[PDB]
Formats: C-alpha cells, structure tokens, sequence
C-alpha cells in the first residue's frame, strides 16, 4: 500500500470528512488526533520518504513517550483531508523525552500539526490514565446546535448534562460521566489545553462555549458517534426550545432506570 | 454473485445509508429488520462460509419458525453498512420451533443481531398477523422532528396523529391507522418489545417518546416512506410551532373527504 | 445510446434527484412532466421495444395531440430514479385527438404515469398558451418551508407572493407574476387539476396550501431554479418569523425600482 | 491537460459546488470570480480553440489592464458547473487599457460572464490595494442564515460584526476589519458595484441586505472559508434568536483578549 489506504488514514480522512458534511468544521475549524501503535505505522515505513522534522512541546509529557499519532494540521480544511491526505494530515511520534515530536509523514510544504495540539496531548494524557489506555481520539468539532445551546443554557455541568440526557433517550448510555463545560478561554493556549484536560479526568464531553466540544473516545467511529450523540440531543433541543420548551420529557427516575439496566453510573449532580 | 449484490443486501445498505443521511441514525441508533422467504437467500447459499451461530430467543415466536431475515447489528453504526455490509449486517434463520435463531451470513467477529431484535421479531409476529404476511419490513430510527414533537404534543395517539395529517396533505393516505405512542420505557427489553407490538397490532408507526420512531412496511422502500412522511410532516410541525402555530390547517371535513376518495378508513378518534 | 443516456432522460434524473436531496420529496410525494418534440425521442426509436399501452385521458385536451412527454409514474419515488430511470420514468405520446396516450417506454411492471397526471397535462395546456409554447415542464413538489408558511402566512395570492418577494431580492424578478394559492382541495382529482391549469394562467408558480407546490418552466432547470428561488425565499422567511418577525425589509418602491430594472411587470395587486 | 484538470478549474468546480451544497445557491444565485497570472493558463494556451470575444467594460479599471480571470457565467447555475465547466465558466483577460475583456474560453453559446461583473472587477481592484495584491477572489453568494439576520439586525456595521463575533468565538480572527453592510440596492448596477468595492476598502465581507453576502480572499478555499465562517455564526445567531435570545456571550474583554493573542486589531466600533 499506500499508506494513504492504511485503516487510520482512511480512518481520518471518514472522519474529518464527516464532520465537515455535518457542517461541525467550517474553514479550519476543528481538528481530530488519533493514538497509534508502533505496529500500525510499521508495515507502512517505506512511505516514510522525507526527513522528520522535530518540534518542541510547549510542556513536558513523558506518558506519550515514543508514542505515534496521526493528526489534523494548522489551518487545515477538514472538507480538504480526502482530497489530499498527504497535505492535511501528519504522522507525528512523540520522542522518548515526551519533549517534543517528529513529523514522519504528511504535513507537506511546512505545514505543522494543529494549534490546539496542547488540549489534544493533554487530553490524550489523561484519557489514557482515566481508562487505563483504552481512549485514543481527541476530537475537536465545532457542533453547532451544542453551540447555540451555550448561548442559552445555564453554562452549568449538571443542569446541562440532565438537558442533553433528555434531549435523546441513549445519551445517559453513551455519555453517564456528563459534560464538563469549561468558561470561555482564548483558544490555543496552554491554559485552555490545561483546563480541558482536567476536565477530562471527569467526562469524555466538554465544552468550549461559544466555540464547540472536544470528545473522547477507543476508536474514531465511536468518538465521532459520541459528539454525534450529544449533538443529536442539542439539535432535538434547539427545536424544542425553539417551540416555547418542554412540556414533558425523560423523569429522573427513568433516567435512573435507564442507567441501571444498561450497567452504568450517571453523574449524580445531574440526577435533581 | 456476492451476496452483497442481492437485493435484500442492497436493499439494507440504501436504506440504513438513507436513514444516516436523513440524520436519523447518530452512533449505532436505530436498527432495521427484514423478512426474506427462502427463495431470496437460496441462490447465494454458497456465500455462506462460516458455522451459524445459534442464539436463544428471549420468548418462544413460533409464527417465525424457519423464517429468515436480514438485520442490522448490535452497537453497529447505520453509516457504516455501505462500507462493510457483512460487518453491519446479518442474516439469521428462526429455527423449527420459534425458539432461538441461527445467524447463517454476516455479524462478523462475534456481532449479534440489534439488541432491540424482541420490538423487531414480536411487531413482525403482529404485523403479520394484522396485514396477513404483507408487512416484512421493522424499521427503527432516531427520527429528529418527530422526537422533538414528542417533548411538545400531547403524547396522545389521537391528538399527535390529528396534526401530524394536518402536517402534509398525504399523511392520512399513507398512515390512517395513525401513530401509537407508547408511554417512555427501557429501550432493549422485552416489555417495551411487548408494548411496541401491542400498538403494531393497531398502527404501522409508534412513537418511542424521547427516543424515536417504529415503522412496518411491505418493502424498506414503502417502510422507510412511512417514516419519512411522518418525520416530514413533523419537520412542518416544527418549523409551524417556532413560528407561533397555525393560523389555518386542514379541517376534519377535508380530511374526512380526503380518506373517502382514497379509500382508506382513517382512525376515527382523530377527527374530532 | 441508451436512452437512458439522452439528455432527458438524464434531464428527468438530475431533477426528480435534486428534489429529493432538498428534501421535497419524500415517498412518492411529488411528480414531474416534461414536454419533448418528435425530434428528441426519434434517434433513440429502437429503444422503444415494448408494445405501447394505451390510456384514455379524463378529459379531451386536442393542444397536446401527438405530443411527447417524459413523465414520473404514479407511486413511484423521486429517490429511485437515478437507481432505474426505466422503472420510475416514461415516455407518453398524446394520441392524435388528444383524447388519450401510449406509454412508448418505461414505467416497466404495469406503471402508469402520476396520478397527479391532470393538474400536469390542463397546466400544460394553460402554459403553452400562456407563453406562446415556451414553457415544456410542470412540477410538482412537496417544498418544506414554502408548506409550512402555508400554516402561517395570509392565504392570500398578494400578501404571499409579496413575502416570498421581500424574502429574497431576486424574488421579484424571477416570479413577477406571482404565487397563486388554491384552497385545500383533494389531491388527484380532476377539479384540483382545473383549478391549478387556471392558476397557471395567471402565475409559473400554484401553492397547493398543507401540500406542495407546482412550477412551469421552459426547461427543467428553469422550473427546478424557480421552485428553490421560492423555497430559498420561504426557509429565510420561516427563520425570521421564528426570530419574531422582520425589523425591516425590502421596501414597496425597492421591490418596483427593481422591477423596473429588470424590465419585467410585478403583480401590482401584490405592491401595497 | 485538459484546462478543465487546471487548478483553477477545478478551483472553481470544488467551490461553486461547495456553495451550491450549502444551499446558498439556489438557481443562478451568486457568481465567483478568480483573479489568475498569466503562468497559470499559459500551459493550457492550446485548450483556447475559438476566437476570444470581446465586451467593453462599464468603466475603465486601469489596475487590472492584461489581468486573466476565470469567472461563473451570466444565467448559469452553480450546480451545473460540476457537470459542465465550459458551459458555466469563462476564462477572460482585460485589455491593456483596462477598458474592456476578451474571452480566450469557456462560456459556450454566446454566454457571457456573470452580471455582477462590476461589483466584482471593481472590489477586486480596491482589494488589490487593500492587501498589497493578496487577495485574488471575489465571492457571492445567497449565505442563508446571514440574509434571515439581515432582517432581524440592526442594519448597522458595528452591531452586526459584534453579533456575528460573537456567534462563534473564530470570528473575530477570521475577519477582525468586520462586515459591512451596504443599504438594499438594485443588484446588477454601476452603483452597487461601486459601494460594494467602497466597503471592500475597509472591510473583506460586505453584506447586501435581503440579498446576500461578497467575500474577498487570497484563494478560493480561504474566500469560501471566509463566508461559511460568517454563515456558520449565522446559523447559530438564528437558532439562539429562535430560542428567545442570548443569556450568555462572550464579553467585551474576552474578545479584545482574543484578538491580541492572535495578533489581529478588532473592529474598534464593534467593541462597546
Ligand atoms: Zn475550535
Ligand atoms: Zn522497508
Ligand atoms: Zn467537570
Ligand atoms: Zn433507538
Ligand atoms: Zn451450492
Ligand atoms: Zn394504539
Ligand atoms: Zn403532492
Ligand atoms: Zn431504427
Ligand atoms: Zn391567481
Ligand atoms: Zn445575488
Ligand atoms: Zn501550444
Ligand atoms: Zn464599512
């Protein structure tokens, strides 16, 4: 092969493809990484033609040691990766400091790997401790009906998490730890990468209001289908809301119903 | 052939592929189960390489004994099944006593059949029943409009199917049995599969409130119609509502016309 | 060729689809007739391999004697017929009374053309004389926004036509004849046909209200464009009213500077 | 090659059809025109089959004397041009005087280029001096979801940039010179033309009322990006609207915080 055929790069290019048709990633907007292993990036070495490029990392992360990703770039259009993955997208290795990485493959003419990558390796970082290993996607999306929501909800982890619970049956299931909401910061900076990834150790969801969600997730298909889900609610909601509001909806004691048949343990904050 | 060049398969890849498109089906939401006869599945019998798979029945459905179907998977996403339908998909065969099933074609690496499979197998059992064989069609999905109605109508089977044939001028046509709603309950167990094809017995459609939609149908073109019109005439509803409601409809006399001249019977309970 | 390769065949195909990608479309809502010369079917005559069947036509209409059309059939949906136009579309001739026609080809398995045959055919007939035989296309389509406002707005030819006109600029320009509306009337009837071929005298574009509309067009990109300029218009409408309605708008002597301009007559009726 | 295999070609192609996917593009609505090099279509010189034609320009605009451009055409719809680019697209070059263009392609069948030729080749000269010559595309398009807030907003460059900055947090760095907002004009005209290329001066989004949107850009990705930037904050101003307004947004503070991490000088009027 092509390693433009390999599983995480047709991976990728499914992905950022569809978020971009969701209309979630506008211009450069949003931006997706995926932890590899060695053994997936092996059989592929001889595509590797270019001279790896090192850069620094902002901080210090020794628990992604000699650890490969593949990444969206700087300023890159997600609507743009299945036209040329090679431009993009990058295969990065973190080098055995956890000081920095190398730039295997892609990224072509100078291009470097997204801007929030602080929030993506960080986050990774903790996912990786949260559940032991098995998180590895960090996706970024600009959701759109999670968007308008912040506008417009108590910018509240329980009160928010209970509305996006109602808003589709399945959300308790597929997100029980809630949404984090964070306040507004500038984006790109090492403190919104630290407040995220905080907020990590608690949900696989948070929100960046008046900007979008980051999720997290074992595969793309999966952390795709969790921001899906939660976006899905949002959109439920916004025509809801956009109707004067609810006047019924999921009750407490069917919330809780429905987490103890499908094994898993809601945010209690959120269960009023 | 390639099995994944039937009809039937064709068939499921359209249809799940059209109910993503619609953004019905975020994550693995939604499941579509069809009856096939014997005949349909025989001449592909060599494309069934692998040991079948027996697995129990939840309550004995002798109506279906030897019966074949193709299903959708468990946890498996509708998106997904026009990249690997033998992935997404299985066919099962109910064995000579209703008791169990065998998966023959499909549901690679250990996937199973949908686990909402008791709404499917027993609203099949009743909508032959009631259609006499006609209807071979179950068709789940997270149909956006009308989940968002159910938060704002009377979750009332009269008074919702009254505006959603108020909704688009076809609707008392295409579904004058009108739309059951079932109170909210635990997706995935064999009470809300024995409510769903109690009301199956009544209406082509029912309403999972905060949840999604079941339809039956003869065909997964005239099932996913169905639905379609429904969540049409909802997505109408919905933009009517956040406009402030109507200021004029349809009227009983019109509708009541409208069923004389194409010689259905609308539910009687709706045209107050 | 293929027939199926003519330009109207392909012609009937980009259309029936692009209506059902906008989501006007549903089941078998909708239908489209299209007005061809003996020229355009003739190089594709050995195409034609069937035994034509013959239907009367419910009422003499001696303009449209010898005349070919490529139709849509009846129950058949929009979203099929890029999958198998010879399933979905035929090709009719008008006998030399006008009293009937032969299906030539298509509508294979006992299809016959739309039963909303006789709003298209009296509309043909009107807009032919109308234009002086410009006009070769009738549509009709189940347009969302444009239903919708029919639950909201005035039903009233003059105030909609004059919204749909402050809605967007080239409103006025494209449609300065206006949109008809008729009240509710039992679709497929010949009484709903001779209302709509009367409308048609007057406007391109007929509302049928809690239903759809019909458009006529030379061609069939014209009457598609047509029909999504008074969608475009009715889907900005339908967000401003949900934001509580216009603060300011396109005013009465914009709408006839612009008339002017444009070197075409808008409906005074509809400049108060 | 085929010059429809050019870049610039399938420039075109990829963002007509991009606008024409998001709905802002209903019938002949909008036109795009890209400002080449004389490098850029010199190997194709032999595509140029046909005796250019040449049309006098309204005004002399001396900047863009010997300058090629490929633009949409008069009448022609976005969507065709996927389907057909030399039917749809010119490629024209101004004369040495800047008094008028030869067309060396495409826009078969005495079709000419688009009539908002002069809002265009006059923007185009003021963004040349704006940006030093960076900027090489004009973009309009019917953008939805800003035209509904053109009726909703106060028509007010200030308060519509704030708006829209603060309808998704991207938006000041994207365009930190603002929108401007023209008053409704005949479309088609000198003047417009001549305001629109006034406030392209000052600003790389100009808003015409009830209408839609112009963008400038150095590239078609970067200009298109722009515009769905603008949409997209649009769209979800409308849903907050529709859901009865903002009860958080990001401050003041925060977006002057923003703008000096990104090293962009914000609107100063739209920061009260
Ligand atoms: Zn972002
Ligand atoms: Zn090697
Ligand atoms: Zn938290
Ligand atoms: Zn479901
Ligand atoms: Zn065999
Ligand atoms: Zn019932
Ligand atoms: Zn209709
Ligand atoms: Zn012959
Ligand atoms: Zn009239
Ligand atoms: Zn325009
Ligand atoms: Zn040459
Ligand atoms: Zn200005």
């Amino acid at each position: 092969q092509n390693i433009t055929q390999s599983w995480f790069v047709q991976g990728m290019i499914k992905a950022t493809t569809d978020a971009w048709l969701k209309g979630w990633d506008e211009r450069n907007g949003g931006n997706l990484t995926l932890r590899l292993d060695d053994a997936d990036i092996a059989p592929y070495h001889d595509n590797f033609h270019q001279q790896p490029r090192y850069i620094p990392l902002s901080q210090p992360m020794p628990l992604l040691a000699n650890t490969p990703f593949i990444v969206t770039g700087s300023g890159k259009f997600f609507r743009n990766v299945q036209l040329d993955p090679a431009a993009n997208l990058g295969i990065v290795k973190v080098d055995s400091d956890g000081a920095g990485y190398h730039i295997l493959w892609g990224l072509t003419n100078e291009a470097v790997p997204t801007s929030e990558l602080p929030a993506h390796f960080l986050s990774h970082c903790e996912r990786i401790k949260a559940t032991n290993g098995k998180d590895r996607v960090i996706m970024h999306c600009h959701a759109t009906n999670l968007i308008a929501l912040t506008y417009v909800l108590e910018n509240d982890t329980a009160v928010f998490t209970r509305q996006l619970w109602e808003g589709s049956t399945e959300c308790l299931v597929v997100f029980p730890d809630g949404v984090g909401i964070l306040p507004w910061m500038v984006p790109g900076t090492d403190a919104i990468g630290q407040a995220t990834a905080q907020e990590m150790q608690k949900h696989s969801l948070v929100l960046w209001p008046f900007h979008g969600v980051f999720g997290s997730g074992p595969t793309l298909d999966e952390t795709f289908g969790l921001i899906d889900t939660a976006e899905k609610s949002a959109q439920v909601l916004v025509k809801v809301y956009s109707m004067g509001g609810m006047w019924q909806t999921i009750s407490r004691e069917e919330l809780i119903a429905l987490g103890k048949r499908f094994g898993v343990t809601p945010l209690a904050s959120a269960l009023a």
